[PDB]
């Protein structure tokens, strides 16, 4: 009751042309090794930092590693779904696309040794009330829904969860961070090599999430409607996620960033998510899955 | 419901030392492209094969790459399994193992279509009963019973199934199989040197599932009994997949083989997983996982 046949055996094989083999071709074209970054002068960096900017690259970096661990675990029932669906291509890119997350997991964390952030950070996700619904509750709860029912409302619902809103607006906008913390300031070359691969990466993570709700958006356009629903479920906490403020918090954010422009980013980072996705409509499903 | 903390962001962060993370390491250093193998001698070559020759090759690689994408599939309960345990460096480990399955699928696809073996081939493996037993049955049935289950029990059971015959007997004897094939003749180097990599990857998967079965047995020596009973039941299944001929098949096995020296070498590679596994026993199983 398990397996009846083979993708790999059918006639004509795999179809490389398709959106999800495409991407898989890509990210082995494109694959990285953590263990090659550097971080010495990273370290060194750290120690000039005063200390109000260290708890603010921490929690940045504590949001960043547990949301990868997050999507490392939370992404594998979609590969069950697509195996439900029969689209072995899907699932292919599905693998790669789970261990990249591992990778970037790896990643943050090797940064995180280098510069001495080994106590419990938990204190940095674990009070923001965003954070929490997203991470904690939303993502695990839309993802694992696809268990006993991966039908494509559940699936669309799951992709804007996790590719549109988790690494389509959040992710985006926290490389966006990045950039405004360590290019204003020529520090941690490390770190900011660590966004370019890691957003490399995200660009076929959303490419695959753009794609997936495409095809299920031209097949029935009831799923667009599915699609700004979820988006305008999880948006608002998107950006309390960005807005939050520890009882720590100093008055003044480091390294001069707006929280708000932020927030701001992020929401139209969303709308562009919903504008890619708004594209499929009236497309006939074959001009975007050829399957 | 679903999650309440992050591995990584646990004081002491993520174990390098650990054997999961050690060989996720070495996967990463490891890594290899099938797009950077040229297969265009391989093409020249299968022109010069006799028909009885080709048919023989088609066969073998059928089965390898139905095999690749059956793992491929069904190590993702393992997955989930870890999660529940708590494992995280596991999990991670996993989802490398996942993707270099995808990634062997790929590349055994790539060989097929660039020597034109590109129709229908269920019949090389549908065909024969412990093929049909192993991959269209016991594996799955064995690695899906850890999503109700994920005992230490089910946990080897699987282990077995996946890692000590699927990789560590059959695998291992195909990789023979190709050897005896393409050295004998200075045939096909690409395979040989897809044969190479995928064997180096398998030597890392089969390190992951020897780490499983030993630290469940010391902890639980109740389990090398598990083992023993789960080879003893599969390993005639896998001389039966070795030993099977088609309805088409020649008297003479081509390219001088002979099918039983292959099926006593598979025993000999059981043999020496239940041997590895074995040490394990009396050992305490804080000095096999360090966790
Ligand atoms: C100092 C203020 C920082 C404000 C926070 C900016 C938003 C960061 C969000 C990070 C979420 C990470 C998600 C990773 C998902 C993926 O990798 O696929
Ligand atoms: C011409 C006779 C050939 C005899 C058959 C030899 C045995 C081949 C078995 C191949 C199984 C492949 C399993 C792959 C699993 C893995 O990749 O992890
Ligand atoms: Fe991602
Ligand atoms: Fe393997
Ligand atoms: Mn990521
Ligand atoms: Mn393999």
């Amino acid at each position: 009751t398990f397996r009846e046949d083979f993708h790999s055996l059918r006639a004509g094989g795999l179809n490389w042309d398709s959106l999800p083999l495409r991407l898989f071709g890509k990210g082995n074209a494109k694959f990285w090794d953590p263990a090659d970054i550097d971080f010495t002068r990273d370290a060194e960096d750290w120690q000039g930092l005063t200390e109000e900017e260290r708890r603010s690259v921490a929690m940045l970096c504590s949001q960043f590693i547990a949301g990868e661990e997050a999507v490392t675990q939370d992404l594998q029932p979609f590969m069950a779904a697509m195996a439900a669906e029969g689209r072995f291509g899907d699932e292919m890119y599905l693998t790669q696309f789970c261990f990249e997350e591992a990778k970037h997991t790896q990643v943050f964390r090797l940064w995180m040794d280098a510069v001495g952030l080994t106590g419990d950070l938990h204190s940095h996700v674990a009070e923001n009330p965003g954070y929490r619904a997203i991470f904690y509750e939303e993502l695990p709860r839309s993802l694992n829904a696809l268990h006993d029912d991966p039908s494509p409302a559940n699936q669309v619902r799951a992709s804007v969860t996790y590719n549109h809103v988790v690494e389509g607006t959040l992710a985006l906008t926290g490389y966006f961070a990045w950039q405004k913390i360590c290019r204003s300031r020529g520090i941690l070359p490390g770190m900011q090599e660590v966004v370019r691969r890691i957003g490399d990466d995200e660009r076929r993570h959303m490419a695959w999430g753009t794609f997936t709700c495409r095809r299920h958006v031209a097949a029935d356009e009831s799923n667009w409607d599915v699609v700004q629903e979820q988006m305008q479920h999880l948006l608002p906490l998107a950006v309390t996620q960005i807005q939050w403020r520890p009882e720590d918090a100093p008055e003044e954010t480091p390294f001069r960033l707006d929280i708000d422009e932020l927030a701001a980013y992020a929401s139209d980072r969303a709308g562009r998510r919903l504008g890619a996705i708004s594209a499929a409509r009236g497309v006939p499903v074959e001009q975007i899955d050829v399957d």
